[PDB]
């Protein structure tokens, strides 16, 4: 599923993204948007053999199972074609897991290069939320 940015900004409002560990919800519009383009079946592969899932681009390394990944861990504790669901709800109960884990959103390449530092609210306006 390819959502609309509001139709997004709404969904991750509802499963409690909104100033999750400080971060406004412009940030995760905004860290999607340049992620995966606000795509649930985007999956990209990674020099060290790893896979990146979904609409927040989470990464078979450390945080789900893909059966392809020697050697790495399953923090998620989720089989990663789950990241790829319309659902977006194990996407962010992982994320949720991600950004708790000391770094913040640092862990998303494409927030600290493209949206840290901007105005992410412009991401949400004009939503109805
Ligand atoms: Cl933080």
């Amino acid at each position: 599923k390819v959502f609309g940015r509001c139709e997004l900004a709404a969904a991750m409002k509802r499963h409690g993204l909104d100033n999750y560990r400080g971060y406004s919800l412009g940030n995760w519009v905004c860290a999607a948007k340049f992620e995966s383009n606000f795509n649930t079946q985007a999956t990209n592969r990674n020099t060290d053999g790893s896979t990146d899932y979904g609409i927040l681009q989470i990464n078979s390394r450390w945080w789900c199972n893909d059966g392809r990944t020697p050697g790495s861990r399953n923090l998620c504790n989720i089989p990663c074609s789950a990241l790829l669901s319309s659902d977006i709800t194990a996407s962010v109960n992982c994320a949720k897991k991600i950004v708790s884990d000391g770094n913040g959103m640092n862990a998303w390449v494409a927030w600290r290069n493209r949206c840290k530092g901007t105005d992410v609210q412009a991401w949400i306006r004009g939503c109805r939320l």
